[PDB]
């Protein structure tokens, strides 16, 4: 794909609502698609000003499978989708009743990926790890990719690590849709490592770094 | 509650997204809070114009427990919440993988209830009853109300009736929050009947009528 | 149904396993099918002797919809099933990860119903309400009955009440199968009240009383 | 662990019930614990004689993490558990409503592992892949192992491959308990490949081969 180069730029815009708290997020990043790495800086603006009202980790994974190292042989569903574009839909089912739904569109112009998302979370316990910001980040995960009904699906039981050392379970279910038909890959897995680094006390300013590599199973 | 009268008016505004389709909804209605009845007319405007892209039944229940006939003895959690106001958070877990999250705020001025909501649905099968608009409406349901952690929770396994006669299961989980502390009711059930009537072919123009009555259990 | 009389007797046998603890249960009861009431006494024998290792409430609902007051007009799926017999399959999905599956067969000879069941529970938290026997009984519930694929299904979000006053959620999903085809009823609800009374300290000896009435919806 | 040798033998006994169909299973196998491999032959005897009434794949994973290649550095929760023994509890939540619960105990005498299990499945659609025996086997999976409340938990979204090429989703949740306290490992993943080979037309006679390797994450 002559459209996806070795070095890419990214820009993000998110409109969201968690437990009634409205917010918007802006971000900018840089990435190496073939190497499976990317880093970005985000700014969360709560509708009512003030610090981030919940754990940024519920948003991190929403902020691009094109940033995955795929073996040169295997069909790269994500890379093939450009320049037409892709849409993503993800369900997050947390173990304590909290549920978040997120949907986003990724477009590309030149070396720049524009990511526009909508995020909505409800029913998180007022004192749980999400609302109390007790999480540290996602443990490495192996997302199972399967082809289902012409599109690629991703399923994985992920874990958000907690301050004291515990873990908080989240089931992820995602639909990866392409604007145009692409050559489908075989069922596989994507190993991902995502690290979050708060830049300010409130957590409104934050950095994310991710490394992802696909494995033939 | 001298604040809630025998005849009330309602106005609605919804911002939503289902399977990537953005839309907004406006509505107006009239209701009898003590009698447990209400009727309203809505107008859906898809971001990209055109007919309603999915079943309006996924939105109907989002569009006010104040419209419930409660025995005069029993604490009315909803009526007591005004004029301060209330917030609602509902998770809809559909049997075929579709998930919708919705959150809304209800305020009151004089005899008018203003309802502002956000709705987000993802992962609905492209050919399921929701996206193909194959539903007719919700069967009558008995929502179980329980008090949990200072707020009222609602849980119920509901069924969306289908054109050919079948049914499509949906698990509802809702948090009913009041702006100010109110006298809590005992665990109870709310029997509800909601009827949808399309006013136009596309379904963008639609009427809803609902009857709800609380029962001591 | 000349086969189901006004006064019936019941006998029960259950083989079960909960969290690795094997046990058997024997019971005997009396009931009034048309009145929707029944009472029975059970004896639990843990494989390793000793007191009941978990809350009997997880078993109570396993121990006969024939004991439901149905309007004379409405098809009685359960009563019509005899004398041929019926089989039941129920999934119990508890809110804290515990899951129980149960299957049973009911046969009839004269005025006596023989109930043979198998119960299996796993993953209950070692310190949860089930293993610590912190429950008091089920709150009244409204089981939604729907016809699906030639058989009757029952769905309901039930609540087990806890000693201190709290509640523990359980989603029930049941398949009610008849040995022979019967006239199907319309979707309806069954209101049930079940009361448990421990006869001994260990809870191995226990009494159950239930009242159920069907309602056209 | 001088107790677990390079070559081990295995014997199995299972008592089960799926959709009302009672059965028992006997088996014998050989394995290489340090190499992470094992092979066994099983014989299913349906209570009512006749061919296997459902897909053997729902049972395969029930039939020993000791057969996993663990890096010599990392604590091997399973190997350390012997000779005292271990107990397992697994919940299988299938995508089409079928649910199976299974619990088993593994003991060791000399070079022989004795595996005694109980399996119970209910609510599988009469025409689904399980009851119609339309599955071919499990796709390779990465089970996430986490330490929770003194015991090891396993969570994974697995997929049963279907005859025509499709896949059928199953969420697995397992508790791995040891008779005696052992040194806990860090959160990790176990990559497993299990292959089923029917030895007879009915599928009552079947062979299983599995390869598992643990990975530090």
């Amino acid at each position: 794909n002559k459209f996806i180069g070795d070095d890419m730029k990214m820009t993000y815009h998110m409109d969201g609502c968690v437990n009634g708290h409205y917010f918007t997020v802006k971000g900018e990043g840089n990435g190496k698609p073939y190497e499976g790495t990317q880093t970005s800086t985000f700014k969360v603006t709560m509708a009512n000003g003030g610090p981030l009202a919940f754990s940024f980790d519920i948003l991190s994974t929403v902020f691009n499978r094109c940033f995955t190292a795929y073996p040169t042989s295997m069909p790269d569903y994500f890379k093939q989708a450009f320049p037409d574009g892709m849409s993503y839909e993800r369900t997050f089912t947390y173990e304590d009743g909290g549920v978040a739904t997120a949907s986003w569109e990724i477009s590309l112009k030149g070396n720049c990926f524009e990511h526009k998302s909508t995020f909505h979370g409800v029913n998180f316990p007022a004192d749980g790890p999400v609302m109390a910001k007790k999480t540290t980040g996602w443990d490495p995960s192996f997302e199972k990719m399967t082809v289902c009904d012409g599109i690629l699906k991703g399923d994985v039981t992920a874990f958000l690590m907690l301050q004291g050392g515990g873990n908080y379970r989240c089931q992820f279910h995602t639909s990866y849709k392409t604007k145009k038909p692409v050559t489908m890959p075989p069922n596989h897995v994507v190993e991902t490592r995502i690290a979050r680094t708060d830049l300010d006390k409130g957590g409104n300013s934050v950095q994310l770094t991710e490394h992802a590599v696909a494995h033939i199973t």
